[PDB]
């Protein structure tokens, strides 16, 4: 499957993409305003996952980023550090593919998330996250952390699978509903044709 990931926003961001045991296609690359790089993606994949870092300095492509970092690799084999605005898809499961944005790992660029094939629609998660973000939530470093990485609780971690919507969580879903806010949310996924194509757009408005 093809994956066309297009940064629109004004500044760099170097795209990532993992299974999280292994990377997907180089697994990471820089992505300057205007960029689009198109990645492969074996059928089948499952658990797989985008993402855009900011503020990154890559040496041999050792480096850190102040946002979804992945062990200091350009080319992530790994999943990156939250906060993180997360693409999310397993492809080729029982003849489907689904898609969603997460913001369970927390916030850090705007999303759009699109077939570029037929038969399913997009998602996006899009609004100022970041500009809003409850300042008990804000990351020294960049972005809008999830509840769970701030606070490490069973409530806001899902750990006991008994969770329910928080303060912390209805403000991703405010902002941002057709995107995952907490582990137990309504689900957001779409059902696209098995072995669909993609586009993953960050900054899209």
């Amino acid at each position: 499957a093809t994956f066309e990931i297009v940064n629109r926003c004004s500044y760099t961001v170097w795209a990532a993409a993992s299974k999280g045991d292994a990377a997907l296609d180089a697994g990471g690359r820089q992505l300057n305003s205007g960029e689009s790089w198109t990645i492969n993606v074996e059928p089948g994949t499952n658990g797989g996952k985008i993402w855009a870092r900011t503020d990154c300095y890559f040496d041999s492509g050792s480096g850190i980023c102040k946002t979804g970092d992945c062990g200091g690799l350009l080319r992530c084999k790994r999943f990156g550090r939250p906060p993180t605005t997360l693409a999310e898809f397993s492809l080729n499961q029982y003849g489907k593919d689904y898609i969603d944005i997460s913001n369970i790992k927390g916030f850090n660029v705007p999303m759009d998330f699109s077939p570029t094939t037929r038969g399913c629609r997009g998602v996006r998660c899009a609004a100022d996250i970041v500009g809003q973000c409850p300042a008990k939530l804000k990351a020294p470093g960049g972005g809008c952390n999830d509840a769970c990485t701030v606070f490490q609780t069973s409530e806001y971690c899902c750990t006991t699978g008994k969770c329910g919507p928080t303060e912390y969580s209805r403000f991703f879903k405010r902002l941002c509903p057709d995107a995952f806010s907490y582990v137990l949310d309504k689900p957001t996924t779409v059902t696209c044709p098995g072995s669909s194509n993609y586009r993953v757009t960050f900054c899209p408005t």
